[PDB]
């Protein structure tokens, strides 16, 4: 039969605004060299396990290490039309 579960708007919310940070310090690399790497969001994170990139044009980049699936997801657009997505253990 059915059954419930316990959402967050906290530990969940938290990482929506970490995420905007993070596609607001892509925009600054996407104006200051075109392209984003590991080793220059490391120094970006501040608040999460794991950064993640989604930029048209360029592959994949992952921070920190692959998540396993008990993980939070926070996501934002940036302003060159990019997409940022940032995971920590739930």
């Amino acid at each position: 039969g059915s059954e419930t579960r316990t959402i967050s708007s906290t530990a969940q919310e938290r990482v929506d605004l970490e995420a905007v940070r993070l596609a607001s310090i892509v925009d600054s690399r996407l104006i200051g060299t075109g392209s984003v790497d590991e080793d220059f969001l490391r120094e970006q994170i501040r608040d999460a396990r794991y950064a993640v990139i989604r930029i048209p044009g360029q592959p994949v980049v992952e921070v920190g290490t692959k998540p396993t699936g008990d993980v939070l997801q926070g996501r934002a657009t940036g302003e060159e039309g990019e997409t940022v997505l940032v995971e920590e253990p739930r």
